[PDB]
């Protein structure tokens, strides 16, 4: 296991992910902690991840740094969205082998496996399809990542382990209704409805920064607000799964300190990288109902036929010794009380 | 097209595939040639590749530079295989984007298709299935190499062409009967069998460098061969396919004189690479018959049941305009007429 004044250097120590785990990291009483910006180390560059390496030693690894983005910009910037996450990895991980880390954790996503794999889906359901084009190079590049892993490990006998979150949610989730996900988007519909049914229009004022109630009816029409109904697009039907960002970070530690290479092998050795996930989806509709009845909305749920299936297989993690704490209803509770505090809005 | 003057740099020259590019580019008059060797240019050098690219300023890449080896040496180094290949493709590409590089050719295989694909294989199916075990971690730097030529070219409108060719021959074949691949193998051991059917003594000791006939006879057993008959092991129904390294050096020269990337696209932009083989597959009896006929044994081809399909679809190419020259039967003549001169035996 890792000591509490081992050197742990965590990668990409800003975003959701590398958040969360230092975090956790302190929690659990880790003081020994190094990390830097992007403005101060440039993980594209081969000399500067070098002589970080060398000045530094870590003793352990987790690299949660990635070039990342949302749809739009995965569909745009496709060429830096798959070189610098292959310079990233290629870097960190080969300086690794090279100064003798003793462990290392790489964090992808899910988003490597096939558009059309079957659920539950397993680790050795990788690569058995083809990839969403929007994020095809992001997805090559994370692939990538695990055959490194793996590689190292079955050459060189590193302890370089992969991982594959399902999609992610916490407290830091924006509520922008124009750029948000679906979680937190259903989340404040739901309560700016609750706010128009019960007349509490001072919170609704405050809570969109507007001064005409009027304006504010007019505006929330956009998004299949009024009085006595929320509007949700399509049937809702499609699946969608949650790992909240606490969990991972946990799942991470616990790898860490309890899971290595070993324990993953079973003569042909593949797929070694390990899901993390609730081991459990939802609908669009039943997620549309669990959020009606957190924030208390009392009008109608309405899926208007004008306009994907999800479940990853986190059986091999739970055989490992570890699963989620925080059912979701118990997360969206958790949001909702930030976001209510945020807006200084009471329930 | 590319000028006689034009600044071309090839990456990878003295291996078959290089090789056959830098006699190409000579016969059809291309003089202003830069390439180097390992020992003078370390292509997983970050910095040492944007140093060369400054230096020299390339019009023109041909990438045929890789770690590569045989069956044991991918299932042996599978970390240096994939961090070596990622490293070279991902310097290499993106020099050439900043040093703005008129077009670029990446050369890959047909290693990056599922082992289980259907035949014909088209550029279409990558992806569509898993990968084979033993070269795992090479193909899937080369599915790396494909998606890096393919988001520069859709991000930043390069010009920078993938191509997959099928296995291949020349006349740079080893005929060591204890390694060697099939062609030259099967090629060799008729050989042998012609020489003792025939009772051409002096050319059989010369050919094995032995000097008791005796010895020579028992040493031929070992791989099944006798003055009857030749061995070859299993039923004969596998097939393969050859593509002539000439051939290949003949479509990399037309590729960059005629096909650049907007003749590959068709809204989402996927497999853009091209295919480069004889449209054509063959049994291994079927072959072994050709070779029995072009050799001139007269003995007996003998299937032992005691011990994989390809066909890699050229449509694409063809319908731009190119179409391999030499057939199966010339190249393999053409090979046996170089092998008799080096072993100093006449027809």
């Amino acid at each position: 296991g890792m000591q509490k004044d081992s050197k742990i250097y965590i990668a990409g120590h800003s975003g959701l992910v590398g958040s969360a785990i230092l975090n956790e990291l302190k929690q659990q009483g880790y003081k020994n902690l190094v990390f830097k910006t992007h403005f101060e180390l440039d993980l594209t560059n081969q000399k500067a991840v070098a002589d970080f390496f060398e000045r530094e030693k870590p003793e352990y690894v987790i690299l949660a740094a990635a070039k990342a983005g949302g749809i739009l910009a995965n569909n745009t910037y496709r060429a830096d969205f798959i070189y610098q996450n292959l310079m990233i990895e290629c870097n960190v991980i080969h300086n690794a082998y090279l100064h003798k880390v003793k462990k290392l954790l790489f964090i992808a996503s899910t988003t490597v496996y096939p558009k059309n794999a079957t659920l539950p889906t397993s680790e050795e359901q990788m690569l058995s399809g083809d990839l969403e084009y929007t994020n095809k190079p992001y997805a090559i590049a994370k692939i990538s990542g695990l055959m490194l892993c793996e590689s190292y490990n079955l050459q060189y006998n590193t302890n370089f382990i992969a991982i594959t979150p399902t999609n992610l949610y916490g407290n830091n989730d924006k509520f922008d209704l124009e750029k948000s996900h679906v979680l937190p988007g259903i989340l404040r519909k739901m309560h700016l409805a609750k706010l128009l049914n019960e007349k509490r229009y001072e919170d609704l004022l405050n809570d969109l920064k507007f001064d005409s109630i009027e304006e504010a009816k007019n505006y929330l029409k956009k998004f299949g607000v009024d009085k006595d109904n929320v509007e949700i697009w399509g049937s809702g039907k499609p699946t969608r799964e949650f790992l909240h960002s606490q969990d991972l970070a946990n799942a991470c530690l616990f790898i860490m300190n309890n899971i290595d290479f070993k324990d993953l092998k079973s003569i042909e050795i593949i797929n070694t990288h390990l899901n993390i996930g609730p081991h459990k989806n939802i609908t669009i509709k039943e997620l549309a109902e669990l959020i009606k009845n957190i924030v208390g909305f009392k009008g109608k749920l309405v899926f208007n036929l004008n306009r994907m299936q999800k479940f990853t297989d986190c059986s091999k993690i739970h055989s490992l010794g570890w699963k989620h704490k925080i059912e979701l209803e118990d997360g969206i509770k958790m949001m909702y009380k930030w976001y209510l505090k945020e807006q200084n809005i009471r329930q």
